[PDB]
């Protein structure tokens, strides 16, 4: 009957228990125990401390006061402090010594995916501190994930006192024979018990969750490895940047730091990032998810031209200009992968690190014409499919939901053939007319494809295959330089279009290439594997970009 | 008959002349006269050199051959080279000494605010050093202030080569008889007065500008202190979060950095900030010009309540929640920067830092209500003509061209008087109907206002001045709190109603609260005082915000 949880965060969301310093302060400093604690509760309901907790005086008025405390309470059992006795010192060193217990988050995120209601009802404090922000990022990673977030200090209600809770059931819209409420403090769960709600005193997390899952019937403790936080269109931050006349490219934007341009393939969108860019941020940088020119939001020109590598890295430069950017760690897939590349032969002033998926970097031959060499590649066939206008065009939109679940599928999952397209006659030809769910893709998450296709079609996107001869020629002209900026290919094991063995014999342009290889990872790697990417990446970022 | 100008970068928009760096480390070095100019020459069009400069090889590539250019080279005159000769190491410190000519680039900018197309014409490489950023940035900023950017190792084309010139003339769409090349190299001379087109030889700046201003019969030298760079709305990064259901901010986004958010008052837009923008992302800083509900491409319900202080904080906070930022520095001007006082007061978390322009932080009388508090204050009459819905909104919006130019005035200007109006019976009662044109904005500029305001209209403004009852017990809750975070209030002589008295308290509230007087200015301090502004933040800035 259960259907709102309710988390504490100082010992339930967030470890080690600030407060819960005190404690080893004292036998640290062999204090007469509980002394600070005493401190920490001079005066009860009048003391600093619950001024402190209710918005009245910020941590930094309080933190004064709470030494006075530690002098009279000290100045009772005979004893004295320390030469160097700080409490902010205890404090600063506390906050950001807690983490967010990850495991009780999954709870949190679990419960929430399947129907219930969840807050955060904790008893904190304005915090000022010079250190400040490191509370205000643990609580940006955290709020995100709950309904709500009910802080004392803001509603100036802090609990054992039974209004906050009245606060909260009516917050939650919910009466309380249906809420749960986890904290490490059985006095605070007095107050919850007494209106007639499920309590759970949180010592561990592991017994805590045990109780948790049991009074809701949902398994919560040992459950699989989750999947990366993706993030919802309708709540990020969407830029838009006109870097030629009618010509703007739209982009999601989140997170702070160096800033990280990912470049989606084909046929995609900054959607196709939703993974990495919750990740990326959360790991300190500041993601620009573009919708590459063609696609979504972004113009889509009809002309081919207006899609040759060269034009399409102008107007990149140009973002960068009009974003007041002098660089960008360029992260491309697909098409977008074998942007960066060129975005590192052409524009390495820009380019703060370049790293791709799947695309390996491979010079132009000087020789032969890009036509030719395609045409000698079994599984490139479409390819020159795709070289018709209208021809691709028609297919790919007949059906577009059809056309994205028949895509995006993982090695394992395949419905379709590239090679052997220009016989087949198309690319769906013998295609199911409703391709099966993907276990990459939900149903909801394909529509917003179809729907983001529905504005510019497949025309603009196709003609990033239309401009080899184009790019071939323009490429030459970089066959006698190297990257030697901070680079990272990262190959797929089960892509079998872009084989990981096509990149073998990039150390010889990119002496200092650093690579990632993922098992079992289709072409789609984002959706396939967002977990190991991130991971890759965010490793990879940390040592050669941030700097 | 001129119509074109061209500048050289190295030794004319930027100095010191990067390999001018080469005749000093000789002298320096002891090392014979020119030996490190004959290495950097070494080969002419063949050489190392030309490749880097025509984009075959990257920088990185060269520096290597430079290096054994001068191991032969000094192979020939006996000599030897020092145990610690490094061309990296030369170069490095040779690129990043390379300053923007300011002088120059103000004769250029002049040049091109008088009709004038002008662009830059260069012999630069693929910079691919670990510090290449350096380059990036000053390159960054000077792009935007020329018409074209021709770089020789993005043409292929260097130049004493006359090719690289007739792409240039076809670049300009101009024939040489009106084109002027300013160049600190005699050679690169010849070529173009061979077309037949103006030429300078640029030594000493004042010189070359002496030259320049005769050739095209315009004063650059000793001219007046031009006003800051202003930013185009089209070209600018435009920002939407929806921070809650049909409420969506709109913002304008500069710069890479700490993230400072910007905040207008009443009633204005992002665009008030059109002159700090510019500085402070050049300044270093993440600008995020707000469009502060109400106004704009924000969001502008016709709900009182929903512009509370309160209601107004809350979704600030959301914005940076969505946006990935766990903190912002905050400046707000007049409402806005009311409402940064409340957001140091309610979130210090979030504030990295606080700054108010005009707007003094002033503590609620808990006993006299805000109504009386401003009915004893004459200037302050207009408020209460405010309150009534409709009233003022029929007034402001009657003709918008005349609100704006009624309003946007300097000190010695005013056309008003915000004291008698509810018994003059409005705003304008005695004000012309066609308002002369203020010395602070331009025809355009005050159209751009009108087109925003012609969407959301003055009723969301407005109504920033119908919550005082609201905002008041809000404040009351603040009372025993301290703004203890860094804060900068900026006062304005001129400002008759937001007077610099009315801020004599404030270190009370805000003990380490660091100030700025800017003397005859307005109330509309931006618009008013651009280059004293920009200074003040970009200092306090650069030494409250960034650490
Ligand atoms: O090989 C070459 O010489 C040039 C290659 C340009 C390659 C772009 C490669 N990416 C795709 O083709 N993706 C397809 C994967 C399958 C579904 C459609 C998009
Ligand atoms: O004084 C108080 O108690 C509360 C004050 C809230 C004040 C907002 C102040 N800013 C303006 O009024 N600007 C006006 C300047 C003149 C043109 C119209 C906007
Ligand atoms: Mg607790
Ligand atoms: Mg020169």
């Amino acid at each position: 009957t259960l259907r709102a949880a309710v988390f504490d965060l100082d010992g339930v969301l967030a470890l080690p228990a600030v407060f819960g310093v005190l404690g080893r302060t004292e036998e640290a400093l062999a204090l007469p125990r509980g002394l600070l604690n005493d401190a920490f509760q001079k005066g009860g309901p009048e003391g600093a401390t619950t001024r402190l907790m209710k918005g009245e005086i910020t941590l930094s008025q309080w933190i004064p006061l709470m030494e006075e405390n530690c002098r009279k309470c000290s100045e009772t059992a005979k004893v004295c402090l320390p030469k160097n006795f700080s409490i902010k010192e205890i404090f600063d060193k506390a906050i950001s010594a807690r983490k967010i217990n990850r495991p009780m988050l999954q709870a949190a995120l679990m419960l929430r995916k399947k129907g219930f209601t969840t807050a955060i009802l904790t008893n904190t404090w304005l915090d000022d501190r010079a250190e400040r922000d490191g509370l205000a990022q643990l609580m940006c990673e955290l709020k995100m994930h709950f309904d709500f977030l009910i802080e004392s200090c803001q509603v100036g209600m802090v609990k054992p006192e039974p209004q906050i809770y009245k606060f909260l059931l009516d917050t939650l819209k919910a009466s309380p024979s249906e809420v749960v409420f986890l904290d490490d403090i059985g006095a605070n769960l007095k107050p919850a018990r007494d209106l007639g709600m499920v309590t759970i005193l949180v010592q561990d997390t592991d017994t805590a969750l045990k109780e948790l899952e049991k009074v809701t019937g949902i398994q919560l403790l040992n459950t699989p490895a989750p999947l990366p936080t993706s993030c919802n269109p309708s709540d990020m931050s969407h830029g838009y940047v006109t870097v030629k006349p009618r010509v703007r490219l739209h982009f999601v934007e989140l997170g702070s730091g160096p800033a990280v341009c990912l470049c989606h393939g084909f046929p995609e969108s900054w959607y196709s990032w939703r993974y990495q860019i919750p990740a990326l941020a959360q790991a300190g940088y500041r993601v620009l998810a573009m919708d590459m020119k063609g696609y979504g939001e972004s113009s889509a020109p009809p002309e081919i031209e207006e899609y040759c590598m060269e034009v399409l890295c102008k107007e990149m430069v140009t973002f960068l200009d009009k974003l007041g950017l002098s660089q960008a760690v360029f992260i491309g897939h697909d098409w977008g992968g074998m942007l960066v590349w060129y975005m590192a032969l052409f524009y390495p002033e820009r380019v703060r690190a370049v790293a791709s998926l799947n695309t390996p970097f491979i010079p132009a031959n000087p020789n032969m014409s890009p036509l030719e060499s395609i045409k000698a590649n079994p599984v490139f066939d479409y390819q020159l499919y795709f070289q018709e206008p209208g021809v691709a065009e028609a297919e790919l939109e007949q059906n577009l939901s059809r056309t994205f679940k028949s895509l995006f599928r993982a090695s394992d999952e395949s419905v379709l053939s590239m090679h052997k397209v220009c016989e087949a006659g198309g690319l769906f030809v013998n295609s199911p007319e409703e391709p099966s769910l993907s276990r990459m893709v939900t149903e909801e998450e394909i529509q917003f494809y179809v729907q983001q296709f529905k504005k510019s079609g497949f025309r603009g996107p196709l003609n990033w295959y239309r401009n080899m001869e184009r790019n071939w020629k323009w490429a030459c002209k970089s066959l006698g330089r190297k990257i030697l900026i901070p680079a990272l290919m990262v190959t797929a094991e089960k892509d079998f279009v872009l084989v990981p063995q096509m990149s073998q014999h990039m150390e010889d342009w990119i002496p200092h290439l650093k690579r990632g290889h993922i098992e079992d990872c289709g072409h789609w790697t984002q959706m396939d594997k967002p977990t190991e990417v991130n991971q890759i990446l965010i490793k990879w970022l940390d040592s050669d970009a941030r700097n």
